[PDB]
């Protein structure tokens, strides 16, 4: 049942090593989910005027090029960073108010019916897990069932890219020194570097250097930049 | 099996009256897994050098001032907002490497086995899970059966704490204007308020102006800290 579907899922993520191997097995599942079609999608937190956002699925061809033509991505609110009862939320007509036009053309590419499940890494990576179909209708006896599913394949593929380090889990990546580490946290907590150097006994001098080369990692001009991409990326 | 303990754990949980009932019904799941201690952790981003942190479970209440009065919750691997292994940690052995001077009070007071689960809301809180006991060790083929059980566990603590709107798990209500929103974004992208000054068709006095009144609601002596405040609590 549940017990078996789990073991022989995890063998198949342990098992393989390339990324189009997760997204075959991820295709396989959702069909024996009893839906068409699904989409996963990895937006990060940075930059913020411009937060990256990642597409991957198997949605009819003459759809995923609507989506990305008609900038859907933007209005849509199953991609949205807001909270969500559970992380779980099946599509509705009432979902789409202020995205009337993206639901409407939805309908008549045979996507009418679906979920959508978002997780959270801890590095502001934000996945979200879409299924789809348009014959079936979603049973409330199978709702609760869903959700378990789906929970457990986006925190298997969230497990998976990442054990495989994939660019799109993986945000700007940079390495802290324990000493480099430290000195940005005080700077984040709106400690200036005068006030730094007493803190961790390192010299005024000493202190920005440190903070200069964090500049340097995170291609930031100022300091500012390097404590805001840092905070949003739980790396402090 | 599985699918039903879910449901029927979904059910009696829909509960909302008090929260030292919810306490209640999670001890006895704890139970339920054959472990004799427990302990839930609320984790906030911010300060990033003491996150403030909300302690509820059955720990012997000396080992929680111990474990309290030491600090011991700034060095502890068995909560990480990181490199989150799976986001389970079965505390090993060899997790506490180094700095393992709680980990001869933790055995002392009759911790001598267990395992610790994590979870990532939206807005940057932060939950930790963990189940105690000293009697037996933790079977592999149990493991893997833990990994679910305490996943569905700290995903139903939060989802039930957010109906009921525990006020722990509330971060700072700072709230950002519309145009005090877009100016932090950009300062929080690297370049200066000259700059922003050019990007919109607004003086560098106004754009100085909005920083002082922004860092004001986090009371923060600079800039730095209110972007990697803000950032932090998802509000750029
Ligand atoms: C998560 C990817 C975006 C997504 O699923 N969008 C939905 C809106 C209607 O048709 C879709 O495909
Ligand atoms: C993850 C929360 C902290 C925790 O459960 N740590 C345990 C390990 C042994 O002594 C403790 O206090």
């Amino acid at each position: 049942g549940f017990l078996d579907w789990w073991e022989d899922l995890r063998s198949e993520m342990q098992s393989i090593t390339d990324s189009q191997e997760v997204f075959a097995v991820l295709e396989k599942e959702v069909r024996r989910l009893g839906f068409d079609y699904y989409a996963y999608c990895v937006r990060h937190p940075i930059p913020f005027t411009r937060p990256r956002i990642f597409m991957f699925g198997n949605y009819p061809p003459a759809w995923q090029e609507h989506y990305q033509a008609q900038n859907y991505f933007a209005i849509d609110p199953t991609i949205r960073h807001c909270l969500r009862s559970g992380n779980h939320i099946v599509w509705s007509d009432d979902l789409f108010a202020d995205a009337q036009e993206l639901w409407d053309d939805a309908r008549d590419y045979g996507l009418r019916h679906g979920a959508t499940h978002s997780c959270m890494a801890p590095n502001g990576v934000m996945g979200f897990l879409s299924v789809a179909r348009s014959s079936p209708a979603i049973s409330p006896h199978e709702r609760e069932e869903l959700r378990l599913r789906m929970r457990c394949l986006i925190e298997l593929l969230h497990q998976t890219l990442t054990e495989l380090n994939h660019p799109s889990l993986q945000p700007q990546p940079i390495c802290l020194s324990k000493r480099e580490r430290e000195i940005l946290r005080w700077t984040a907590d709106g400690k200036t570097s005068a006030e730094i150097a007493k803190i961790l006994g390192i010299s005024e001098s000493t202190v920005n250097f440190h903070l200069k080369n964090i500049q340097k990692k995170f291609n930031a001009p100022n300091k500012t930049q390097a404590a805001a991409y840092a905070a949003a990326l739980g790396l402090i």
